[PDB]
């Protein structure tokens, strides 16, 4: 695999599977509920493999700030598209994100 | 039970997953490999009696301000390593960043 690649399919996973069991409110239907399991345990292996790649514990931070803002922001436009404060603060957020998981990797001898 | 307890013990047992991931080296401990699973799902379960009592974006607010020092003091206690320059200004977007969306973000519909 390509390690941005598997990041956003990390990224993508996150999104299906918070949206997914947000939706089954539990363990509903059985394949589902396994691949959600698998998804997540794929997505938290890369993690793993980038243990000293990058500071562990700022890295799944901001991963996780930006998950979630990102699943939230999804969400709004969903529920409808606006030009409004939190949905441009968020996508700030995101890009101030990206930015910094540059300068924590060169920040950190590779 | 006690929510607020609740809440410090769910944050706890992130911490020590946390450090027990770090600790495992890319899944070469055994012993803590396996504490690691249990420590997340406790935390996972913890958080799951939380949102009962503590609404998603507030419990998140504390999670995200208390939980980044613990985890911080015990980098530097056990594995060795200091927050360097954007890293500090990342610890600065998480603690005023979930403050910020969770200020002008605006009320699901359903
Ligand atoms: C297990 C279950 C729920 C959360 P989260 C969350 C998900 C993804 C990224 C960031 C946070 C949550 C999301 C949506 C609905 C309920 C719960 C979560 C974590 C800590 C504190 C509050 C919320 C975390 C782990």
């Amino acid at each position: 695999m390509n390690p941005y690649i598997y990041l956003g399919g990390a990224i993508l996973a996150q999104v299906i599977g918070t949206t997914l069991m947000k939706f089954s409110e539990g363990f509903t239907r059985l394949w589902p509920s396994v691949g959600t399991i698998i998804c997540y345990c794929a997505s938290f292996w890369l993690l793993a493999q980038t243990l000293a790649y990058i500071p562990t514990g700022i890295a799944y931070a901001i991963w996780s700030g930006v998950g979630i803002v990102l699943i939230s922001l999804l969400s709004w436009g969903f529920f409808g598209q606006r030009l409004d404060l939190p949905a441009i603060i968020g996508m700030m957020l995101i890009c101030a994100g990206v930015l910094i998981i540059n300068l924590l990797s060169r920040s950190t001898p590779h």
